[PDB]
């Protein structure tokens, strides 16, 4: 209960490549920062090709745990965004 805004296009480089990569998916155009996937008609099978590219594009893990729990660009964008940073593992 938070979805409620209208489209709005992805803003930064990272939300901007995420929302390409998921009418790649999805076989539509026009993905928002808030629009929800499933929404869209994208469901669990479709999720998972996602991070499928995703993870070798972006060398980071998707699991399915944040997908459905935030299925938007934005989530997605800064989930991955703090895990594509400088870690220092050491």
């Amino acid at each position: 209960p938070v979805t409620e805004a209208q489209y709005v296009a992805p803003t930064n480089a990272v939300e901007s490549k995420l929302a390409e990569i998921w009418e790649r998916v999805l076989g539509v155009s026009g993905i928002g920062i808030l629009d929800n996937f499933f929404q869209i008609g994208g469901h669990a099978l479709k999720a998972m090709a996602v991070a499928a590219q995703v993870h070798r594009e972006y060398q980071v893990e998707l699991p399915l745990k944040v997908l459905f729990a935030q299925p938007t660009i934005k989530a997605l964008a800064q989930y991955v965004a703090t895990r594509s940073h400088h870690h220092h593992h050491h």
